[PDB]
């Protein structure tokens, strides 16, 4: 059959691709430039994440299509034409980690979050990552290439002059730097890292919801203690364990009337007055449901954001893998199988196609998870 006709359905998909990466993702920009509720650090990588995708569709697509028709240009030309997309996926990497880390110390240290992770510092960073994308995905220009070893007879069938080949991805970006330092140093080792933090970042907050339950049920088990206790000694030791724990989940005005009126209660045990020292821990009740069970469901509410947010970004990361995962995969057979036959061509431009379809996807994410970016699409689209 004439190249032409499955060359048309693969660039039609492409350009299709195109279309929608540019438009859900400049929407990403304008509700992040538009809404302060939105304007965070976080977000400032989002942004990051959604300008690579943008230059998905506007270079690396349009790129992809011109490398699929073996045209003829000189080596390094198409070099670059064929490494582009490797500066993008890099700093899709790096903005992906920098999004995990970001709420593993969100969720780690709440306390110093905002004292070490500024909106100067972020920018900084962004603009380290995409120095470094530039450098890791553009290596095959410093020489790790196939241009001193081209395939003179298929330049020679196709026209090409002196010095040009016949512009083909395999046949001038070497195997060995796609399977080792491309897929496996840059690509697979920092998703597992991503892994990693997203692990932490799941049992640190299983961690903090039972260390609350643990608390709230410290302090009602002790206060039933006192209650039954026989003499002055015993509420004596159980107010001392509740004072311990109301200074340790302190770390206002409900914690400073409860800690005092367990002093009162440990005056009064002290003394002997056992009778006197139940009676002041039963205003520890009213204490706790005017105040104390306000503070556990705020601080529940607020770990259950945390946790929806990464549960939010971790999708993203694993949508990432499983859009460039198998073209990697195709890579490997291909350099580790010489034996095997070389992947259909149908099946190379579905990977090289369902990689592309990445640059799509975070925008949809946002709109079904997070509210504050679907109700600013909404106002921006309805505007
Ligand atoms: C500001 C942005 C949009 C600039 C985009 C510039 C792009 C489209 C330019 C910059 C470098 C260019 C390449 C440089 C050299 C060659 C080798 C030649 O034998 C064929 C064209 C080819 C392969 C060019 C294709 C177009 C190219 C990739
Ligand atoms: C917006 C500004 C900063 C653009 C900076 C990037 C420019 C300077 C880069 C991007 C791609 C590059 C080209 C990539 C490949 C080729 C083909 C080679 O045989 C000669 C050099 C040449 C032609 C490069 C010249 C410099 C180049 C055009
Ligand atoms: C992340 C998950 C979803 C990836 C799915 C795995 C894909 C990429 C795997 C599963 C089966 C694989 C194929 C199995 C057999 C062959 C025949 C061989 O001659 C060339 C490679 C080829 C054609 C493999 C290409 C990669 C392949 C299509
Ligand atoms: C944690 C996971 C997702 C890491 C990615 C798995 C990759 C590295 C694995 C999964 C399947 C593997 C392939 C399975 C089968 C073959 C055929 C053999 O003749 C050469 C190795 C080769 C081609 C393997 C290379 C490595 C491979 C592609
Ligand atoms: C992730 C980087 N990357 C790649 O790794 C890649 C690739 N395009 C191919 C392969 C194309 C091909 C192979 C055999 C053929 O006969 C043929 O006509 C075309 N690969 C292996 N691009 C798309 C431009 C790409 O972005
Ligand atoms: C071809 C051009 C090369 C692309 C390099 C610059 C791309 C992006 C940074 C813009 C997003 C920064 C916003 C973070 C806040
Ligand atoms: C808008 C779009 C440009 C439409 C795509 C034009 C790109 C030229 C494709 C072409 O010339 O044919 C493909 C290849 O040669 C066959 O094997
Ligand atoms: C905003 C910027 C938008 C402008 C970008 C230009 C649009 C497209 C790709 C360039 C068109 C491809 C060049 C045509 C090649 C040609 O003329 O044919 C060569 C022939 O096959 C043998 O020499
Ligand atoms: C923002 C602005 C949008 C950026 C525009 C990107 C459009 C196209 C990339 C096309 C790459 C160049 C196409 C190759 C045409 C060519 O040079 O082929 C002629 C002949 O083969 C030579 O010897
Ligand atoms: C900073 C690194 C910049 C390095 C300068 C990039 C020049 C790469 C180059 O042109 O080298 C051609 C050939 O591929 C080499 O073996
Ligand atoms: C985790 C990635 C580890 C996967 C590394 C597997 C490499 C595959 C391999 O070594 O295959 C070579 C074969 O022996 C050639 O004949
Ligand atoms: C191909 C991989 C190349 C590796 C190059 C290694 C260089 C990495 C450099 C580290 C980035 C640190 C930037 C700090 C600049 C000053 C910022 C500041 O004021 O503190
Ligand atoms: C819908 C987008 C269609 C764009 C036209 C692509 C025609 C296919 C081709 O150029 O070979
Ligand atoms: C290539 C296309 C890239 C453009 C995408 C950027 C999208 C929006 C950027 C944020 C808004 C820019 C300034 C807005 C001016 C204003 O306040 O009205
Ligand atoms: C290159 C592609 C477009 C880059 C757009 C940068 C986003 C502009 C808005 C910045 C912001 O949201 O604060
Ligand atoms: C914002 C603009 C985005 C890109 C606009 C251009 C759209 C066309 C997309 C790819 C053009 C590929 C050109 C074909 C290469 C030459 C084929 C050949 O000479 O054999
Ligand atoms: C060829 C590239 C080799 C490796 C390059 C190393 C990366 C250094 C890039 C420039 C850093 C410029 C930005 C530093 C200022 C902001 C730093 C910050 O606020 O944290
Ligand atoms: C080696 C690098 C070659 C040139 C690449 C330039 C890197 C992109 C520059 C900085 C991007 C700024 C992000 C916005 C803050
Ligand atoms: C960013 C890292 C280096 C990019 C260097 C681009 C290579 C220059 C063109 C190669 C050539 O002239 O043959
Ligand atoms: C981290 C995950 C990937 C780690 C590296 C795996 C390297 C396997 C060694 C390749 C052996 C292939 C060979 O020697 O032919
Ligand atoms: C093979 C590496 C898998 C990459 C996905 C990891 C990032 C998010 C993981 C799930 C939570
Ligand atoms: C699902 C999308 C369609 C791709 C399905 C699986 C591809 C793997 C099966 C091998 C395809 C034929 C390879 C061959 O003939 O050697
Ligand atoms: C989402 C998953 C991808 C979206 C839809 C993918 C549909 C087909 C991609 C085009 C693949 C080209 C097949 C024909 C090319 C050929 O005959 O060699
Ligand atoms: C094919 C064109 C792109 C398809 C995108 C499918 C996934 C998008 C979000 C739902
Ligand atoms: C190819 C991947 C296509 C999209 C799957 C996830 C999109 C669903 C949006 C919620
Ligand atoms: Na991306």
């Amino acid at each position: 059959a004439p190249p032409i006709m499955g060359s048309s359905v693969y660039i039609t998909v492409e350009l299709a691709i195109a279309v929608l990466a540019i438009l859900g993702n400049v929407l990403v920009c304008w509700a992040v430039w538009l809404n302060s509720n939105l304007q965070n650090v976080t977000n400032y990588f989002v942004v990051s994440l959604a300008a690579a995708d943008i230059l998905v569709g506007v270079l690396a697509i349009p790129f992809a299509i011109t490398i699929s028709t073996g045209f003829c240009a000189a080596c390094h030309g198409c070099l670059f034409i064929a490494c582009f997309v490797l500066v993008l996926a890099q700093s899709s990497i790096f903005s992906l980690l920098a999004i995990a880390i970001d709420r593993y110390i969100a969720i780690a240290i709440p306390l110093r979050y905002n004292g070490l992770v500024t909106g100067t510092r972020a920018a900084g960073i962004i603009a380290i990552c995409w120095v470094l994308s530039f450098a890791i995905g553009l290596t095959p220009m410093l020489g790790w290439n196939n241009c001193g070893q081209p395939k003179e007879g298929k330049a020679h069938s196709q026209g090409c002059g002196e010095g040009q080949v016949a512009c083909l991805f395999e046949d001038v970006v070497p195997m060995n730097y796609m399977v080792y330092f491309n897929f496996f140093a840059c690509v697979l080792v920092p998703l597992l890292l991503m892994l990693g933090v997203y692990l932490r970042i799941f049992a640190a907050a299983r961690r903090q919801l039972a260390d609350l339950e643990d608390n709230w049920e410290t302090l009602n088990d002790n206060l039933k203690v006192i209650e039954k206790a026989d003499n002055a000694a015993q509420v004596k030791d159980a107010l001392t364990k509740m004072r311990a724990a109301a200074l340790d989940a302190q770390k206002r005005h409900g914690f400073d009337i409860l800690v005092g009126q367990i002093d009162d209660a440990l005056k009064l045990a002290n003394e002997g007055k056992v009778k006197e020292a139940q009676a002041a821990a039963e205003q520890l009740k009213t204490t706790r449901n005017a105040y104390i069970q306000k503070y556990l469901e705020r601080a529940r509410s607020t770990l259950q954001k945390e946790v929806h947010a990464a549960k939010s970004a971790a999708i993203i990361a694993g949508l990432f893998a499983l859009c460039w995962l198998p073209l990697h995969i195709i890579n490997c057979f291909t350099f580790f199988c010489p034996d095997c036959s070389h992947a259909p061509l149908w099946l190379m431009y579905l990977a090289i196609v369902l990689s592309h379809t990445n640059s799509v996807v975070n925008p949809f994410i946002y709109a079904y998870r997070i509210r504050e970016f679907r109700q600013t699409f909404r106002k921006i689209i309805r505007s």
